[PDB]
C-alpha cells in the first residue's frame, strides 16, 4: 500500500494472507471454508495464514490452514486481466472471533464517490520497493468510469473498477494483490491491477465482485 498508515493488528479481521513460503497476494475470508482472492494470484501449494499482523512474527492470533481447492473464474484471460478472481476453498473450516471475520458480499455494485479501505502487505514505495510485515490500510473512493477509461483506453470492461487518487501518491500495489476493498460493509473490490503504484493519473483497478456474486454462490455451495 503506498501512501497509507497502519491498520493496527486485527482492526481488518477479514485479511487472510497466502503463503507459499513467503508472502506474496492477500484474499479475503467470506465464511469459514472460503476464501476469495485475485486470479492474477493463482498458485500451487497455497497456505492460507488467518489471524496476521505481523507476517513476519507468531503473535498469538494466526490460524494457518491449507488450501483444499482452487477455482479460478472459467473466463478469467491473463493478457486483459479481465475477470480476474479466484476461490479458494479451506481444508478444514477457520474458527471464526474476533480476530478472524468474514466480510459479506454486496447485495448491489457501489457507486462512484463512495469511500472504501484497502489493505494489504505489498510494496509501500512508488519508487523503489520496501515491503512492510505489518498490515497497511488506505481509505479511497471508487472514482468515475470516465476517468477511469480516460487513464486506460480500450482497457476497462465492465467487471473493473479504478478507486484511487488521480494526483498519485496513494494506491494498492504489488503485495496487496487479491486483498480487498470494502465500502459500506460489503467487499466490492478485489486489488487487480494499475501501472505500477502511485503514478499520477494512473489510478489502481480493481475487480468489481458485484458482477460475480451468483457465481460465487453457486461455486461455494457446489464444492
Ligand atoms: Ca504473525
Amino acid at each position: 500500500i503506498v501512501g497509507g498508515y497502519t491498520c493496527g493488528a486485527n482492526t481488518v479481521p477479514y485479511q487472510v494472507s497466502l503463503n507459499s513460503g513467503y508472502h506474496f497476494c492477500g484474499g479475503s475470508l467470506i465464511n469459514s471454508q472460503w476464501v476469495v482472492s485475485a486470479a492474477h494470484c493463482y498458485k500451487s501449494g497455497i497456505q492460507v495464514r488467518l489471524g496476521e499482523d505481523n507476517i513476519n512474527v507468531v503473535e498469538g492470533n494466526e490460524q494457518f490452514i491449507s488450501a483444499s481447492k482452487s477455482i479460478v473464474h472459467p473466463s478469467y484471460n491473463s493478457n486483459t486481466l479481465n475477470n480476474d478472481i479466484m476461490l479458494i476453498k479451506l481444508k478444514s473450516a477457520a474458527s471464526l472471533n474476533s480476530r478472524v471475520a468474514s466480510i459479506s458480499l454486496p447485495t448491489s455494485c457501489a457507486s462512484a464517490g463512495t469511500q472504501c479501505l484497502i489493505s494489504g502487505w505489498g510494496n509501500t514505495k512508488s519508487s523503489g520497493t520496501s515491503y512492510p510485515d505489518v498490515l497497511k490500510c488506505l481509505k479511497a473512493p471508487i472514482l468515475s468510469d470516465s476517468s477511469c477509461k480516460s487513464a486506460y483506453p480500450g482497457q476497462i470492461t465492465s467487471n473493473m473498477f479504478c478507486a484511487g487518487y488521480l494526483e498519485g501518491g496513494k494506491d494498492s500495489c504489488q503485495g496487496d494483490s487479491g486483498g480487498p476493498v470494502v465500502c459500506s460493509g460489503k467487499l466490492q473490490g478485489i486489488v487487480s491491477w494499475g501501472s505500477g503504484c502511485a503514478q499520477k493519473n494512473k489510478p489502481g483497478v480493481y475487480t468489481k465482485v458485484c458482477n460475480y456474486v451468483s457465481w460465487i454462490k453457486q461455486t461455494i455451495a457446489s464444492n
